[PDB]
């Protein structure tokens, strides 16, 4: 009775709620491709997420008492009309010592808010959790979906007025398989892409290689909804 | 010109080596099910690697002197012909914190031997790693598998006569689906095995979650070999 193409059904009404949370807290000054390519990663990331039927809501962690209501809101909320929860962690590249370890505490916390005994509503229904990294920034749970912008021990290049190059060719790929692929072959693309996406400053010869690790049980496709 | 369906060429007149790790260095007194268990997973191992066409060699930390030996001559050698490396490493399930701390130290080292700047024999060669969990345990490299017998903050289950639940939900998915299905494919239907694996003991309602972090970039196939 055991299937070995058994997938997530992804039957329900709602497809879910895509959050897409912006780290800005504690940078203590922007320069002008750092304050426009982390906008380009939000809009970008808003409209694809869109297209395949997600719900999506931005945050930002400058409004200290208004983030704790916006993060408490949808914690509440119950997903059992959603097909799967997304949420985004967006961070700027070269920051300081502090801007850092915030990313750390709120990676943990946002993630530990929908782990199995905390939602119900979203049991046996996939988290997918995309990071773009910057006293641990790996965590677990059932049927969760981790995805980093740059793997432990390797570097990430910095933002443009274009946006991110893990998050724009994390875009292309949705944009062009997003029904198509499975999602784990679809986040083995961007790794290639990115790898493979090699390039006046001191950092030459690096490449940034992204990263998955996947706690997720049945294959997750997002074919079109209707 | 992208692909999104390109494999991995395991054209090559090798497959690759298996490496069977087993720590028992200080492992302070064993039980026979212990004794018993860690066999059955070797050999359940050797049986369904050599059959996917792996040359399989297992070594031992108790003989410390050879273990060097052991470990330098297989990082020395050339995998110019092969296609793929695996590393499997198979850890007792209760230790002393001396056991589990030189664990930590032999996987660094392990999966440090083959990375892209250490070994350019495997350089755009899957290296895969299957760790047997018991400062870090969660290391990196470019097209690197690493696959967890259990996430982190999950308890793992003990060893029996017959073996280990992730080892032999892992062997049983290989002879069925080694050369049918991609192998991250296959891996997700571990951890569904495993999970539903769901079982006397004061450990009730636990269950063990497994994990694979993928920095692969191609496919992974493992066609019968000829």
């Amino acid at each position: 009775m055991f299937d070995p193409a058994e997938k997530y059904k992804m039957d329900h009404r709602r497809r879910g709620i895509a959050l897409i949370f912006n780290h800005e807290r504690f940078f203590w000054h922007l320069t002008l491709p750092e304050r426009r390519g982390t906008c380009a990663d939000r809009d970008n990331l808003t409209r694809r997420f869109s297209d395949l039927g997600f719900e999506v809501k931005c945050f930002n962690d400058l409004k200290a008492e208004e983030l704790l209501l916006k993060i408490h809101e949808v914690s509440t909320v119950s997903h059992t009309d959603a097909d799967c929860f997304v949420c985004v962690f967006l961070s700027h590249g070269e920051g300081n010592h502090i801007y850092a370890y915030d990313a750390k505490i709120e990676i943990q916390t946002l993630t530990g808010l929908f782990k199995g005994d905390k939602c119900h509503s979203l049991v046996g229904k996939p988290k997918i959790f995309i990071i773009q990294a910057c006293v641990y920034t790996l965590p677990a749970g059932a049927d969760f979906l981790m995805c980093y912008s740059v793997a432990e021990g390797y570097y990430s290049h910095r933002e443009t007025v274009n946006g991110s190059w893990y998050i724009q060719d994390l875009c292309e790929m949705l944009g062009k398989y997003g029904s198509s692929l499975e999602f784990t072959e679809l986040l083995t693309l961007v790794n290639r892409k990115v790898s493979q996406r090699r390039v006046d400053p001191s950092a030459i010869g690096k490449k940034q290689v992204p990263c998955f690790a996947s706690m997720l049980t049945k294959k997750l496709h997002f074919f079109p909804k209707s």
